[PDB]
């Protein structure tokens, strides 16, 4: 049979709203994710007797190509499908911190390139998720020649760009057409990255919940669960951990943050239990925390490390920054203005997003006073910078958080 193992790689699914991201994930995994960020897993195998791409399978069966032989197991993979709506760009940025590679979904029956087609694309480039496949979705609704016409636009768009040789794979997610070619492309272009498991364990938090059913007996109350993805190193059951920045405290008009210390009581990927958690997949860390602390994604944006790790938790940061020429996600083309002092910016760092006031601007560096602190677990940490333009937070640049 096939091993029951954790997913070993995270594939983002991004692109403009309604282009078919969620349907594409369902086409691949059989799972419909109504949750955003959405999440789903599948095993991937190959029938070694049969010809490709239909040799690739997402279940342990080669019936569809003749064999009663079991297909060779290749790996378990995970999809993170980001929301496409322009107002949800911050959520796309959080999710991108979790991605090892991405699929950019482009609807074949809409004029390319749409605003979030562009914004998601450049966001991926900035944060370095460059193992990209471009998927031309909804080909079922246009003629071959119309699809090809857009194909050459996509090629024109990526030319002269880091994505110049990114593959473009046409499919119908809704009617499940040419999905085998996408799976073959996933194996070819989105390899599982090398993981240095000696690095200090860091997990980025995107969810937290109280898993207790209603009216549950108080002696019966399970501890809080925290969901996210392990970004480096690995965690084990019964490891002493902390959540950073942690818990916000009133005290009584002056707000501060206190690290939350706890212990890993259980580890879970999907519905399977494990003893360890490594990079790849969305992990649910069980803890001894009061469920009231982890209710309703309360800890989104936090990180988790071992209890004794040294981690700066900063209310002021220095960023070595670069601005985009123009505001890519806007409908109307707009040039980005230089950072000005005393202007509030939105910073995405890991899975967190937080507002700050610019206290210093230089050609290559800004300093900002944060409304809430961020945990900075490493020296070269990419941040994405957004400005409120048009009543809406728009990506305008990026930087390195300098410590
Ligand atoms: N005709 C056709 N419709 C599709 C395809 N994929 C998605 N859709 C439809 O497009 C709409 C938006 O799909 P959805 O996956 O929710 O888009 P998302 O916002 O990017 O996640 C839904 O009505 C889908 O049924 C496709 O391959 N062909
Ligand atoms: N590690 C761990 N995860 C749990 C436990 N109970 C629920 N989860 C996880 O928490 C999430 C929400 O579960 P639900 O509240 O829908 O039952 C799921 O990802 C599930 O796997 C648990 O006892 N230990
Ligand atoms: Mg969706
Ligand atoms: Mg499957
Ligand atoms: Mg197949
Ligand atoms: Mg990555
Ligand atoms: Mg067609």
């Amino acid at each position: 049979a096939w091993p029951k193992v954790q997913p070993e790689v995270n594939i983002g699914v991004v692109g403009h709203v309604d282009h078919g991201k969620t349907t594409l994930v369902q086409a691949i995994t059989g799972i419909w994710t109504s949750k955003k960020l959405g999440y789903a897993e599948t095993n991937i195998g190959v029938c070694e007797s049969c010809k490709k791409p239909e040799a690739y399978v997402t279940e342990p069966s080669c019936k569809s190509c003749g064999s009663d032989d079991e297909p060779k197991f290749l790996r378990r993979i995970s999809f993170i499908d980001a929301p496409g709506h322009e107002v949800l760009m911050a959520t796309m940025l959080s999710g991108a911190a979790l991605m090892d590679g991405a699929i950019l979904v482009v609807a074949a029956n809409e004029p390319f390139p749409q605003p979030q087609t562009r914004e998601h694309f450049v966001a991926l480039g900035i944060i370095g998720v460059k193992n990209l496949i471009i998927v031309q979705n909804k080909v079922d609704v246009v003629s071959k020649e119309e699809a090809l016409s857009q194909y050459r636009q996509i090629k024109q768009f990526t030319k002269g760009t880091w994505a110049e040789n990114v593959p473009i794979i046409p499919v119908s997610a809704l009617h499940k057409i040419n999905i085998d070619s996408l799976i073959e492309g996933i194996e070819e272009y989105i390899k599982t990255p090398y993981r240095d498991l000696s690095q200090k364990p860091v997990m980025l938090v995107i969810r937290s919940f109280d898993v207790n059913k209603p009216g549950t007996q108080f002696n019966e109350l399970k501890g809080g669960v925290i969901g996210g993805s392990i970004i480096q190193g690995l965690f084990k059951v019964d490891q002493e951990i902390k959540v950073l920045p942690g818990l916000r405290v009133e005290k009584q008009g002056k707000v501060s943050y206190e690290p939350i210390f706890t212990k890993i009581s259980s580890i879970r990927f999907g519905d399977e239990e494990f003893k360890e958690a490594k990079p790849g997949g969305l992990v649910a860390i069980g803890t001894y925390l009061d469920p009231s602390l982890t209710k309703a994604d309360n800890l989104l944006g936090s990180i988790i490390t071992l209890a004794d790790a040294e981690v700066p938790v900063l209310w002021n940061i220095r960023i070595k920054y670069n601005l985009l020429e123009r505001v890519v996600g806007a409908k109307e083309m707009l040039k980005v203005d230089p950072i000005r002092a005393k202007e509030t910016l939105m910073l995405s760092v890991g899975s967190s997003t937080t507002l700050g006031i610019v206290t210093s601007v230089k050609k290559d560096e800004i300093e900002v006073e944060l409304r809430r602190p961020v945990a900075v677990w490493s020296n070269n940490i990419r941040t994405v910078i957004s400005r409120q333009i048009a009543g809406r937070w728009r990506m305008i640049g990026w930087g390195l958080v300098e410590i």
